[PDB]
């Protein structure tokens, strides 16, 4: 009865959140809502930001280069000592651990320069949903993506190492899970989307997962400050959970249980 009108009004508040998320986001695909589970509403507190969010202070970003094929020609990935990321099917062949150098605003090329993925944003519809079995919120695909592809970035606010470590302090454990040491080259930032993010803010842990993280320099060089993408790493069907390693964020208090249902399952989240 109290729970017919909670129903009743959580449908027309979710509504409302996708409407909105779909207002704030910049790129091609569309955001879903949906929560057929129970009666959690839209979650309070959290503001989509398509871009990292720098903390005061803090400063995100010029030569590029002058193909007219980048894909057969020396490109930026040449000339910061790396392979080209990506075959001519737009999928990523390099290893994890290797940087992805896209073109920028300085290379000559345009936006249909096959060494320009990450930045055009993600192209496929993705729907946030309330999972059946006690993770909260996660993210599915709508539509099948092709291995070794572009998903989304990982986003929220730029601060210091040591703000995340303050903060953290007054964090939960879910709070800290927002966590994301940007240490591919150096111990100075720190993601924090607990507060302002992408849909990478509700993606879930998985043991086995199916997306995986590369770190990205377009008009960034400072290898302090990499951008961070998720790249599935098999194909991922229509209607499928997307889920990352939490504890592979790079390669450097309650235990919480891991419900990712992988028969390999760790047990633990941390
Ligand atoms: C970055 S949040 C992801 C979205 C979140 N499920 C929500 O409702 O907003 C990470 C938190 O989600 C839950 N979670 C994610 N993966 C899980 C898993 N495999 N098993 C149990 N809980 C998980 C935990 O509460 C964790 O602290
Ligand atoms: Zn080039
Ligand atoms: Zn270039
Ligand atoms: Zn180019
Ligand atoms: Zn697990």
């Amino acid at each position: 009865a109290e729970y017919i009108v909670k129903k009743a009004k959580q449908r027309i508040a979710l509504q409302r959140w996708q409407d909105e998320l779909n207002r704030r986001k910049n790129h091609k695909g569309m955001i879903f809502v949906e929560n057929t589970v129970d009666l959690e509403g839209p979650p309070s507190d959290f503001y989509y930001i398509n871009e990292y969010k720098p903390a005061p202070g803090i400063s995100l970003v010029t030569f590029g280069c002058s193909c007219t094929d980048c894909f057969f020609q020396k490109c930026c990935p040449a000339e910061a000592g790396v392979l080209l990321a990506y075959n001519k099917n737009q999928q990523i062949k390099i290893p994890p651990g290797t940087p992805i150098y896209e073109c920028n605003s300085r290379c000559q090329c345009g936006p249909d320069c096959p060494n320009r993925i990450v930045q055009k944003g993600t192209q496929y519809s993705l729907c946030i949903f309330r999972t059946s079995n006690g993770r909260g919120w996660g993210v599915k695909t709508l539509v099948k993506i092709k291995r070794m592809s572009f998903v989304m970035e990982y986003v929220g606010e730029v601060i210091t190492s040591e703000e995340a470590e303050r903060r953290g302090q007054f964090y939960d454990n879910k709070g800290i899970t927002y966590l994301f040491d940007l240490d591919y080259e150096s111990d100075e930032f720190t993601v924090d989307a607990a507060r302002y993010g992408n849909v990478s803010h509700f993606v879930n842990h998985s043991c086995d997962p199916n997306l995986q993280v590369f770190n990205v320099f377009i008009d960034n060089l400072d290898t302090r400050l990499p951008r961070i993408a998720l790249f599935s790493t098999r194909t991922i069907n229509a209607g499928e959970e997307l889920t990352f390693d939490y504890q592979m964020k790079g390669s450097g208090r309650v235990r919480t249980v891991c419900k990712c249902g992988a028969v390999t399952c760790r047990g633990y989240l941390n």
